[PDB]
């Protein structure tokens, strides 16, 4: 609000609507690259410069919110900055899958895990002066209902590759082949 002044725009507001709108493209420009499992230069520049831009955003929301400043979360919450984020969670929850499969996708996977961890910041910093009935953790946890079935996806995810660190080496896979440098048949690694 430019206290003072008579025709006040509210530039947060802007903000959420740009990232709702960079959000409809991803969705959409992702979708797209459904069904088929070969991301082609081009589906691999033009990806990155949207992924890019999105953090970009979503670093500039948690700028916005970061301070305890309770007009920007006020504004944040009464926004359509939810319907961006459980888009963002649904192709998020696709795209994991997607690019786990194949290789010559790693960086790709990287840069849209860092993505993630950004928007996960920002919506965890939308939470910093929370109350025990504030009227954010409500939006939150409708936001989260509504798109159950996607953080269902990504919980799992983070659930199989977090078991794993302690799976091998605790017990047994450390010393079946201590020979050097990782060196495994894929056999016996499958009956581990």
């Amino acid at each position: 609000t430019q206290t003072g002044n008579n025709t006040t725009v509210n530039i947060i507001i802007s903000t959420v609507d740009y990232l709702l709108r960079v959000q409809e493209s991803i969705s959409d420009f992702y979708w797209y690259y459904s069904g088929k499992d070969i991301i082609d230069e081009q589906g691999q520049r033009n990806f990155s410069k949207a992924i890019q831009v999105a953090k970009q955003v979503f670093n500039t929301l948690t700028e916005y919110i970061q301070g305890p400043c309770t007009g920007n979360q006020q504004s944040l919450a009464h926004s359509r900055l939810w319907d961006a984020v459980v888009g963002f969670l649904h192709v998020f929850a696709h795209m994991q899958m997607k690019l786990s499969q194949d290789s010559s996708q790693i960086e790709l996977l990287k840069e849209l895990m860092d993505l993630q961890k950004d928007m996960v910041v920002m919506l965890l910093s939308m939470l910093e002066g929370n109350v025990v009935n504030g009227t954010i953790g409500k939006q939150m946890v409708d936001m989260l209902v509504e798109s159950s079935n996607n953080v269902e996806m990504i919980l799992k995810f983070f659930d199989m590759f977090l078991k794993l660190k302690d799976l091998t080496s605790s017990d047994t896979f450390k010393e079946y082949d201590p020979d050097g440098k990782g060196v495994i048949s894929k056999r016996d690694f499958h009956k581990a």
